[PDB]
């Protein structure tokens, strides 16, 4: 593991947050979040590449997992979206490239 | 708070980590970040208001602890650079939002 980070916040209600991962080319990146306590239950998870393609896209759920191999250079974006919720969500998220 | 986030992450050599932090109107941000290990580890921190007005930037430091008060309704941009360096360095740092 060359790279790791450990990503823990409140999502209010309504709001939407996303997080910009630098990777080099050619790398594996391995992604996890997780819904904390109920409150909120789930959430709407979106992964785009550097290049703004759609890699994953999910809706309402508590947890996922998500690997992209191999990587291309740039910054990848992890977005987590608490519309329609009158409250708000503790997430966290882990993200580890490895060479 | 209103909203909170801790973040711990590697940075690699010759790399800068931006975070967005949404804030409403009339509020207090309170961040605090901390480079780990001994001597000799540091980076460089901006925070820029939603607009794009530079409110802190300082080089090759250990740690910081910033307050924006009165905020502005958007989003402030938080960032890590460690892009003149051959050295990664591992960051935890702290956000808060309090009405």
């Amino acid at each position: 593991p060359i790279q790791d980070g450990e990503f823990t916040f409140l999502l209010p209600a309504g709001r939407k947050q996303c997080f910009y991962q630098s990777a080099p080319a050619n790398a594996s990146l391995e992604t996890e979040y997780q819904v904390i306590g109920g409150a909120g239950l789930d959430v709407d998870f979106t992964l785009e590449s550097p290049q703004g393609v759609l890699l994953v896209s999910e809706s309402r759920k508590a947890d996922g997992v998500h690997t992209v191999e191999p990587t291309e250079a740039g910054d990848y974006k992890l977005c987590f979206d608490n519309s329609f919720s009158t409250i708000s969500e503790k997430l966290v998220f882990f993200e580890l490239i490895f060479d």
